[PDB]
């Protein structure tokens, strides 16, 4: 994302969420990450859209940590 605490990451794979707060995506797009939430999992959202969500680390190449 512009805010530059947040960091930057590629999806690896497909993600489907497993519930709603769960944010799906496909390998390719790329992804503001907002915050590491816990060992497997980034809360993120996607540029240029309302897509905003958890998923796992796991799912994405990261650029750029977010601080
Ligand atoms: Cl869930
Ligand atoms: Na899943």
């Amino acid at each position: 994302g512009i805010d530059p605490f947040t960091g930057e990451a590629i999806a690896k794979f497909n993600f489907n969420g497993d519930t709603q707060v769960e944010m799906s995506f496909r390998k390719g797009e790329r992804i503001t990450l907002l915050r590491q939430v816990d060992e497997n999992w980034y809360e993120g959202r996607i540029p240029g859209t309302s897509r905003q969500g958890i998923f796992p680390i796991t799912y994405v190449d990261v650029i750029k940590r977010p601080l």
